[PDB]
């Protein structure tokens, strides 16, 4: 067991050119292996979860080549649906940026592939997606528990009428609307009851249009596709910075700063998470907008009560910042969190008592009381990255922090730690 200790931050200040977004560089990757034409993408992320990917393509017949860094792409596009026989085998880590949008699209036509990955892999539901995908005519085993990967994709996904859950993730709704439009037969897409985390949504929907398609989207109620559409590339296309990363950044500001500015993303950004930085602004922290940039300074920082459904991801970070603020912070209608890369209810919680603070694990909230000091703790990480991004906040303080396996953070952010220390100052 790996481990790093961090000794107390100071003050943070500085600029951070941020790592490129990993929900942009995996649906950009998958839709320029689609495409026609070559794609060159920079700024693309280098981390465990563009890896899978990339590997997935390859093993696909998908050609590429990456700069020395991996940041650069040059993707020579299918023209079509890829293909693979055999039950050819993809691991896709714990990856579900690849593992939900392949599983939609390899539906396409005939194949005989298999889906799989690491052990809570296993865990993370696919089970709304895959009835989606069976209504529109794919055939779908699973090889293990129901519900739930490793599949067996054998082809048949035509289009038609759809129904697909978006209760527990919007990562199905997202995989269907990159799939249908390359589906033989137009495809309406009807969601069930509610969609959380609607901002995704966007993100893929401008990622398609980049590529060339756009389809009727109806109060994110009902999305109408037209058949028979092929992706463009669009010849060379500028990943964002991930604004999930720049929350680590940002907060750090917010409780230490000092200024810290990220770079790569700014006001007009597709990222969701952008909406982190209002939060901080409504805790008491300074931030400022441009064009390629967002920057916080410390002003002061309160506790909030506030729905985050809309940000889960970066709304992990407040769980930390809480420690920080004044009062009891409430983080609402996180449910989500119970089935992503580990159950982030029950980790934030456990870890943070850890370091003192009184906390309420809700069924689907959290609450959050600091303590008047916080003490020392060995983090227990999950195998997820922003556990470990998350509690090397707790190092703005006057103790320490153990991290265990810090390098967990590659799956989106491999030089985290780096990056943290180039703004952490001793005076
Ligand atoms: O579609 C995406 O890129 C994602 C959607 C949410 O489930 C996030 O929680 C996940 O980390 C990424």
């Amino acid at each position: 067991m790996e481990s790093l200790t961090l000794q107390p931050i100071a003050r943070v200040d500085g600029t951070i050119n941020l790592p490129g977004s990993k929900s942009v560089s995996n649906r950009a990757l998958l839709l320029a292996a689609l495409a026609h034409g070559k794609t060159v993408l920079t700024n693309l992320l280098d981390s465990d979860d563009v890896r899978h990917m990339l590997n997935a393509l390859t093993a696909l017949g998908v050609s590429y080549t990456l700069s020395a860094d991996r940041t650069r792409c040059e993707i020579i596009g299918n023209g079509g649906p890829l293909h693979a026989e055999g039950a050819l085998e993809l691991f896709l880590g714990n990856a579900g940026t690849a593992m939900r949008p392949l599983a939609a699209a390899l539906c396409l036509g005939s194949n005989d592939i298999v889906l799989t990955g690491e052990p809570r892999m296993k865990e993370r539901p696919i089970g709304h997606l895959v009835d989606a995908l069976r209504l529109g005519g794919a055939k779908i085993t699973y090889l293990e528990q129901e519900n739930y990967p490793p599949l067996r994709l054998q082809g048949g996904f035509t289009g038609g009428n759809v129904d697909v859950d978006g209760s527990v993730s919007s990562q199905f709704l997202t995989a269907l609307l990159m799939t249908a439009p390359l589906a033989p037969e137009d495809t309406v897409i009807r969601i069930k009851g509610d969609l959380v985390s609607k901002p995704y949504i966007d993100i893929t929907l401008n990622l398609m249009k980049t590529f060339g398609v756009e389809i009727e989207n109806q109060h994110y109620q009902q999305f109408v596709v037209k058949g028979g559409q092929s992706y463009q590339s669009p010849g060379t296309y500028l990943v964002e910075g991930d604004a999930s990363s720049a929350s680590y950044f940002l907060a750090a500001a917010a409780i230490k700063g000092g200024t810290v500015k990220v770079t790569g993303i700014g006001r007009n950004s597709m990222q969701g998470d952008i909406r982190f930085a209002d939060v901080l602004e409504k805790m008491g922290a300074t931030i400022c907008w441009g064009d390629d940039y967002i920057s916080c300074t410390r002003g002061e920082l309160n506790a909030i009560d506030m729905d985050m459904n809309h940000i889960p991801d970066a709304a992990m970070t407040i769980a930390t910042a809480a420690l920080f603020a004044k009062g009891t912070t409430t983080l609402r209608n996180i449910y989500n969190w119970r089935v992503k890369e580990t159950d982030r209810l029950f980790a934030m919680a456990t870890e943070l008592r850890k370091v003192g603070a009184e906390v309420e694990e809700g069924h689907d909230y959290i609450r959050i009381t600091p303590p008047e000091k916080l003490n020392f703790a060995e983090i227990a990480t999950y195998n997820d990255h922003r556990m470990a991004m998350c509690f090397s906040l707790v190092a703005l303080s006057d103790t320490p922090v153990t991290i265990l396996d810090p390098k967990c953070t590659a799956k989106t952010f491999p030089d985290y730690f780096e990056q943290l220390a180039r703004i952490s100052q001793a005076a």
